[PDB]
């Protein structure tokens, strides 16, 4: 297993917009098209990240290339991100994909806002940290998807998504 294949199955794949948990227009394997309520927002949004006129659906390849990139930045953004970086640093292999994933869904900026539970991933606190990265509106939102992140960091092995 590793940081693609988890976030294939965290997120699936769509060829065609759609609507995410929250409501926004996404596409592919969760990129994010625009929180506007037009779909002709992001419909444009869509034909620029591609270049080229969809008519709002994609390829396999292009959804490929989008999550490619899409991951590429939450790494970056971890790196570059002086809350985060630490925390990153200091995991082993398996947690580092479980941060990646939390970043991925939630952006470098919602994720750095979890400064307690941050700060027990760094002291390897797990049972702790699991605790307290349940009382979130995340795990209450998408309970299954944090579950799986959650047990992971507390393990620190695939098994939920085995
Ligand atoms: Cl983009
Ligand atoms: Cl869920």
């Amino acid at each position: 297993m590793n940081i693609f294949e988890m976030l294939r199955i965290d997120e699936g794949l769509r060829l065609k917009i759609y609507k995410d948990t929250e409501g926004y227009y996404t596409i592919g394997i969760g990129h994010l098209l625009t929180k506007s309520p037009s779909l002709n927002a992001a419909k444009s949004e869509l034909d620029k990240a591609i270049g080229r006129n969809t008519n709002g659906v994609i390829t396999k390849d292009e959804a490929e290339k989008l999550f490619n990139q899409d991951v590429d930045a939450a790494v970056r953004g971890i790196l570059r991100n002086a809350k985060l970086k630490p925390v990153y640093d200091s995991l082993d292999a398996v947690r580092r994909a479980a941060l990646i994933n939390m970043v991925f869904q939630m952006g470098e900026t919602g994720v750095a806002g979890f400064t307690n539970s941050l700060r027990m991933l760094q002291q390897k606190r797990w049972d702790e940290a699991a605790v307290n990265l349940a009382k979130s509106r995340w795990y209450n939102q998408t309970p299954n998807r944090a579950k799986r992140v959650i047990t992971t960091f507390r393990t620190g092995t695939w098994d939920a998504y085995k």
